């Protein structure tokens, strides 16, 4: 890692993607899934979309490269079911940092 950090746990988001099958798949389906994103402290580097690339990176990476250790099964079409909620969540969660912040 080095100096990533996980957020803090909440939920995960429903999102859905042109069918309800494909949410509830999902949905269903969470437990592996990450609920909380890995991300890094500003240190200059704030940004939404550039904290956001970064964590769907980071946190999808660090998801696959202990994932090819323990046999699991994540197909591209995982990846993206993954990378859209970690998205959402990522956001959500520089939010409540943004907010947080600028209250301060």
């Amino acid at each position: 890692l080095g100096g990533y950090m996980l957020g803090s746990a909440m939920s995960r988001p429903i999102i859905h993607f042109g069918s309800d099958y494909e949410d509830r798949y999902y949905r269903e389906n969470m437990h592996r899934y990450p609920n909380q994103v890995y991300y890094r402290p500003m240190d200059e580097y704030n940004n939404q979309n550039n904290f956001v690339h970064d964590c769907v990176n980071i946190t999808i990476k660090q998801h696959t490269v202990t994932t090819t250790t323990k046999g699991e099964n994540f197909t591209e079409t995982d990846v993206k079911m993954m990378e859209r909620v970690v998205e959402q969540m990522c956001i959500t969660q520089y939010e409540r940092e943004s907010q947080a912040y600028y209250q301060r």
